């Protein structure tokens, strides 16, 4: 109990709320997800303790491989002969003397063969599984047997033509430094009739009583919008009660519905909202599950808490809005009766659902001709023509917001049995479904039961807004499940923590799959943890990422020490910038640097802010801070520049100072989402061989308006270029930083990362680019910082990045007509070729965005919004025709030239 309590205050600080108020929680929803989600926790640390030391170091140390051992052409094409020249250190004498062993090996060599060759090589100047690679620089380990080439640090060594300098160390120093964590099961492990929904002949009716704390300004006449949801899709007619004054909320009305209560699918929510009065405006909205975590349909009385419109919504319900009652009780809260039926009304087993849906297939595989006619959603099995297959086959590549027609939707639900044959079409047939019919739905179940796998991205968008259903969700996890590897985890991370917040209940099988993968591997569990906690301010989803963040403290192990030097770290800087903006905003920036000097040397405050883990990555140690490095930029929310020692032995070989942007005050989540896309495109075109170099650097959203950005070093804004002007000053600069031989290489660079960004920002709709937020590297690399604003940000669709004269000088190497050059004909190839993959590509990036609906960002509150992306990517258009389209919105932009 001492050290429960202990536990418990260091779960407390990390959450950053008391483990107390949830033994407080009176719902037993809640108190069963505390106690049934120890289990993963269990398994976890057992896969951990599987094969001690190494399993332990595996899970602290995770791999950063690539998901295929496989080089594209290119990259393949930059080694010697398949071989590559790898740097291997030896700390040896004392006062660590560094000893460097250069080998030339081949690009697939196992860890074992590479730490042979550097003993083969330091006895050549005069066993291997007691020694270990780490990354020189940075706690980055390569504990598994997989090619050199597939570790991620290697692959950017070949693709960046960088020395990869590795450090030889024995396990047992690695392995002793790796504490012993005995996970202990918290002090909460210990802890009329019933009738099927299938029996109930009875149509489903709701009471609405009253309404309280309706504080409005005397608005006029309200009353009460109702309708029943299968995630978006209404179930049956939307049904209002009487109208009432404002100044006596009173219904006490029966609503009945046009939906019989076993036709009722297991996803079944209630939409509500209190309207007012003809211009109609909703006041509050709520919606609840029609069945509970326990598979038991709602009876009796029930108060609901209801919550604030969001600016934008102007649609009456809010189905893609939260489930579950307001935390906040001082909210318009509406009194709800439920149906009695003297018995206790479950959802039937699924031995019950086979048996009816066996019972369906065998009843409509003998239905005569002229029975199959009387209904679009009935055909025959001998009747099913290769024309048909083909429609099936297009109707199957077309992207997530291609409209289904109803004439589509009967078609494809004729056709299901032959839809398994061409599994990808899972998300069409889904939506095809009368999802208010049990004798469809129990159809569908058993088809999902034994539906083919799937691709993990085509899966993906079975856990959004559109698939609530949970043998569907199942399905999606499953396929994760089998095909996810860590690495494409890792890269979807933020989209899988999302989609959380669409799941009915806490307990379920998407949240057992993150949290085991959190638990067993820490990369994983870092960025796991980082994206529950910056949304904890978030009283949506506070309590359903509590109670995770809660299971996920208690078996994390010493991490979560180390979570709570970053956390500490965190509301330190939080203090500090939030003093300078209520307290100090108007001073100079000297007497704002003397306050915060005075402030961070504190030792309290200086503890704090030294020794502990980047949380934009967790590999790189944040050593003593440099003061005298450390200042309060100019910038929009004035950001902190944070400068740290790293105190790794051979820091030079990386980086001798981890420089980080701290600031507060702007959502970074925008940022973080275009950051990802940018990654994902770049990794697009690599592997189709199309060399355009982005530079997607880290960004983290660490709270509300919080967060941490990736300083990346020799570079400067285009405006810090020319303010030392010509056209010429640019491509000035840079034929000064890269003089002779190396110029071309510069250009190249540059025209590369350059096609990469118009294409990139084109297609995303990121804000206007100006001097300011386009920045270049000293070799040539462009980049694009602060993405606040994407998609439809306006109200037609527009070029963010216009190439002034000062991009098409650089691009054409000093050129006067640069437009009319070769260099410029190759740079809009780049940008073509580019354009087209990404078009390839749509699924993907529509569905990345469209699980992020459920975050608050403003520009991302609808569909709509993410139809921008089919319109830059003219995805309703043929390929020429989208090409022409891209031209156009080039030439348009340029006056010309494209
Ligand atoms: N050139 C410079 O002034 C300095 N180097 C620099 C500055 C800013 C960022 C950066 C590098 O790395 C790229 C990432 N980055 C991203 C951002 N920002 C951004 O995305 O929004 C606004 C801005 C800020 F102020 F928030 F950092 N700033 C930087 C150099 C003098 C020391």
């Amino acid at each position: 109990n001492r050290e429960e309590k202990i536990l418990n205050r260091e779960i407390g600080f990390a959450i950053g709320m008391p483990v107390c108020e949830f033994d407080m929680v009176k719902d037993p929803e809640v108190q069963d997800f505390r106690r049934n989600i120890l289990n993963v926790c269990k398994e976890a640390v057992d896969l951990r303790d599987l094969n001690s030391p190494h399993s332990r170091a595996m899970y602290v140390y995770p791999p950063n491989v690539e998901s295929s051992p496989e080089l594209p052409k290119h990259i393949y094409n930059k080694l010697d002969k398949g071989q590559i020249i790898v740097v291997i250190w030896v700390i040896v004498s004392p006062n660590n003397d560094k000893q460097k062993y250069t080998l030339k090996i081949n690009h697939d060599c196992v860890p074992e063969q590479v730490i042979a060759e550097a003993i083969r090589k330091k006895t050549r100047s005069m066993y291997q599984g007691k020694y270990i690679l780490k990354v020189c620089g940075c706690d980055e380990y390569f504990l598994e047997k997989y090619p050199l080439s597939q570790y991620k640090y290697i692959r950017s060594c070949i693709m960046l033509g960088r020395m990869p300098n590795l450090m030889l160390m024995a396990k047992e120093s690695l392995y002793s430094q790796l504490p012993m964590d005995c996970f202990t099961m918290p002090s909460y492990s210990r802890r009329t009739s019933t009738k099927s929904l299938w029996v109930i002949n009875s149509a489903l009716r709701i009471k609405i009583l009253c309404a309280t704390y309706v504080n409005v300004n005397i608005i006029d006449k309200i009353y009460v919008r109702t309708g029943i949801y299968h995630g978006g899709e209404p179930l049956c007619d939307n049904v209002n009660t009487q109208r009432v004054p404002c100044s006596n909320p009173r219904w006490n009305e029966w609503l009945n519905y046009d939906i019989y209560i076993p036709d009722l699918p297991r996803a079944a929510r209630l939409c509500l909202s209190i309207c007012s009065v003809e211009e109609h405006c909703p006041l509050a909205w709520g919606n609840i599950n029609l069945f509970d975590y326990t598979d038991t349909l709602v009876s009796g009385k029930m108060a609901l808490n209801l919550w604030p419109v969001p600016h934008g919504l102007e649609d009456l319900l809010n189905p893609i809005g939260v489930t579950g009652s307001n935390p906040n009780k001082e909210t318009p809260c509406l009194e709800l009766e439920f149906d009695w039926f003297s018995s206790v009304v479950k959802f039937p087993d699924m031995s019950v659902i086979e048996e009816h849906a066996n019972w369906s297939v065998s009843r409509e595989a003998g239905f005569s001709y002229s029975h199959a006619g009387l209904s679009n959603r009935l055909a025959r099995d001998n009747e099913l023509r290769e024309n048909d297959k083909e429609q099936l086959k297009a109707i199957s590549t077309r992207d997530p917001l291609s409209e289904i027609t109803e004439q589509e939707k009967d078609f494809l639900w004729s056709h299901r049995h032959y839809c398994v044959t061409i599994p990808e079409i899972l998300p069409k047939l889904l939506l095809s479904v009368k999802w208010n019919s049990r004798d469809e739905v129990a159809q569908m179940y058993c088809l999902v039961k034994d539906w083919p796998p799937i691709k993990p991205e085509q899966a993906m968008e079975l856990l959004d807004c559109n698939y609530p259903d949970p043998m569907v969700r199942g399905f999606a996890v499953r396929c994760l499940e089998k095909y996810l590897t860590d690495d494409k985890l890792s890269q979807y991370l933020i989209q899988l923590v999302q989609v959380l917040k669409y799941e009915q209940y806490l307990d379920n099988l998407l949240v057992r799959f993150l949290l085991k993968k959190a638990l067993t591997n820490q990369r994983i569990g870092h960025f796991f943890f980082w994206h529950l906690k910056s949304e904890m301010h978030n009283k949506t989803v506070s309590q359903r990422f509590g109670l995770l963040l809660e299971s996920y403290c208690r078996a994390c192990g010493m991490y979560l020490k180390h979570l709570n030097r970053q956390v500490e770290a965190m509301e330190k800087l939080i203090n500090l910038t939030d003093i300078l903006k209520q307290e100090k905003k108007d001073e100079t920036q000297k007497v704002q640097m003397k306050f915060l000097v005075e402030q961070m040397r504190r030792p309290d405050f200086m503890d704090a802010l030294q020794g502990f883990l980047s949380p934009l990555n967790p590999a790189h140690q944040l050593g003593n801070l440099r003061l005298e490095e450390c200042r309060i930029m100019s910038s929009a929310k004035r950001p902190l520049w944070l400068n740290w020692e790293n105190p790794d032995i051979m820091s030079e070989l990386l980086f001798q100072n981890n420089e980080i942007i701290f600031k507060n005050g702007d959502d970074l989540r925008q940022d973080m989402l275009t950051l990802q896309i940018i990654r994902i495109m770049e990794n697009i075109w690599q592997n189709q061989g199309l060399d355009l170099r982005m530079l997607p650097y880290g960004c983290l959203s660490i709270g509300d308006c919080v967060g941490l950005i990736e300083v990346v070093r020799n570079s400067h804004t285009i405006m810090q270029i020319q303010c030392k002007f010509n056209s010429h000053t640019l491509h000035q600069w840079l034929k000064d930083k890269n003089k002779g031989e190396i110029y071309d290489a510069a250009i190249d660079l540059f025209t590369r990362s350059c096609a990469g960004y118009c294409v990139a920002t084109f297609i995303l709709g990121i804000g206007d680019r100006h001097n300011s937020n386009i920045m270049v590297k000293d070799d040539g690399q462009l980049f694009h910082i602060d993405f606040g604003h994407f998609l439809d940000h306006k109200k037609r669709e527009r070029v963010p990045f216009v190439l002034t004269q000062d991009f098409l000088i650089v691009i054409s190497k000093g050129a006067q007509e640069c437009t009319k050059t070769r260099e410029f004909e190759r740079f809009q190839e780049m940008c073509y070729k580019a354009y087209l993959a990404i078009r390839q590509h749509a699924n993907l990036f529509i569905n990345l965005f469209s699980m992020m609906l459920g975050s608050g960002m403003p520009e991302l509150q609808s569909f709509d919004d993410i139809a921008y992306i089919r319109k830059t990517l003219a995805l309703d258009k043929t390929e020429q025709e989208a090409l022409e389209y891209f031209m156009k919105q080039m030439n348009d932009a340029h006056h010309g030239g494209w």
